[PDB]
C-alpha cells in the first residue's frame, strides 16, 4: 500500500515477471540499511513491501535488478541495476508507487505520489 | 476492458486527470474513421473506449490531447498531442494498455498486450 | 538548419540507422502536405531538411518509419510509425532538434529547441 | 574521449546546463571510488572526464544532480539523483554515451555505444 513497484518490458510490451527488487534507507550513519525486498507478479506489480508504521520519514533507495531480468531471459543488458533513490514522508505520509519501463540499453522511471 | 488508456504527468507526480483521448480506426478508404473517445478519470485512466464485439482488426489511432492538458493548467507545451498509430487483433483478440508519461516538451508511450 | 531529427535505438544501444522520416506541414484546409524527408545517417541524424527562408510558423508532423527499421532488424514491433506534431513558433529559440528513443513496443520523444 | 554524459531537461526543452555530474568506479571492496566529475556545458554536455588509458573494463556509477537542478530552477523535484550503473567491456564498441532525459518526478536514460 504506501509503497509500490511496477515494471514493464518494452521490448515484449508485456509486465516484467519476476523482476527482483530491494529497498534501502539511509540510516543516521549515512549508510544504506536494507528496509524491503521482494519480485514482481505476473503483473509487474510488488505490493506489501512495507507498512505505514514501518515506512518514516527518511531516504530510500529502490534497486530495479534489470541485468538478472534481462539475464534470466538470455539477453546482455547494458545497465547493472536501475536505481530509484527519494525522500519519503518528510511532509507526512504519502503513497508511492514507483514504475520503471525497461529496455536493453535504456530504462525510465517515474513516481506518483498521493496523498491518501 | 479490450482498449484502455493511462496517462501519467511527470511534472506533478500524478496520474493526468481529465485529459482528452480519442481513437480512431484507418477504414478501407484510408481515412481515419472515428472510434472512440473519453477523457481520464482522476486516476488518470479511460476505459470503456469500446467492446470486443466493435474492436475488430484494423489499424487504430490513439490520439491523447497533451496539449489541452497543459493548457487547461495554464502552460505551454510542444506537442499538439502525443498520437500512438498500431495494428490491433491482427492475431485475434487481445487487450491494449497504451501507456503515456507526460512533459512539456517531451512524452513517453508504450503499450501491454495480453492475450485473454 | 533549423530542423534537425536524431533517433537513437534502446534495444542496441545504437543510432538507428537508415530509419525513414517525412515531415509535413499542415496546410490551409487541414490536410498534411509533404514538406521534407529522408534517412538517418550513420550516427542516426537527419540534417539538411529545410533551410530558415522555408520553416515558417506552422504545425508541422515528423513522422518516423519504425515499424520497418525493426522489421529490418526482424524484430516485431507495436507501432506502425512514431509521430512527433508540433508548432514551430517564431517567439522561441531558433533550432529545433526532434529526438526519437526507440524500442518495439515504446518510444520517448523530446525536442531540445536552442539559439 | 571514451566517455561523454548528455543531459537534457524535459520541461524546458533544452539542453540541462551546470549539471554536476560524478564518475565512479566499483573497487575491490565493492566501494565506489571517485574517478572523474564535472558540471554540464551549455549544450549540457561533459566531456573530457577519462582518457582511453585510464577508462579499463568495470563497474562504474553516473551520478546526475538533479535534485541541485530543479531547485535552482525553483521545482520541487522527487529524487536525490540519478545514478546510471554500468559495465565497461572491451567486447563491445569503444566510445560510450550516457544519456539522461530529465523531468521534475521522472528521468529516461539510454546508452549510446560505437566505434
Ligand atoms: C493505472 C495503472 C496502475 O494501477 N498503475 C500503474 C500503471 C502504469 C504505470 C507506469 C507506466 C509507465 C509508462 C511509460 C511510458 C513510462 O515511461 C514509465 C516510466 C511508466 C504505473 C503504475
Ligand atoms: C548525435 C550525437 C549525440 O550523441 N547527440 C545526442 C543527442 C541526443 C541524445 C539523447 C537523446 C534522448 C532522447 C530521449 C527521448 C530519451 O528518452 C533519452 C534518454 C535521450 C544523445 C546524444
Amino acid at each position: 500500500c504506501p509503497l509500490m513497484v511496477k515494471v514493464l518490458d518494452a521490448v515484449r510490451g508485456s509486465p516484467a515477471i519476476n523482476v527482483a527488487v530491494h529497498v534501502f534507507r539511509k540510516a543516521a550513519d549515512d549508510t544504506w540499511e536494507p528496509f524491503a525486498s521482494g519480485k514482481t507478479s505476473e503483473s509487474g506489480e510488488l505490493h506489501g513491501l512495507t507498512t505505514e508504521e514501518e515506512f518514516v520519514e527518511g531516504i530510500y533507495k529502490v534497486e530495479i535488478d534489470t541485468k538478472s531480468y534481462w539475464k534470466a531471459l538470455g539477453i546482455s543488458p547494458f545497465h547493472e541495476h536501475a536505481e530509484v533513490v527519494f525522500t519519503a514522508n518528510d511532509s507526512g505520509p504519502r503513497r508511492y508507487t514507483i514504475a520503471a519501463l525497461l529496455s536493453p540499453y535504456s530504462y525510465s522511471t517515474t513516481a506518483v505520489v498521493t496523498n491518501p
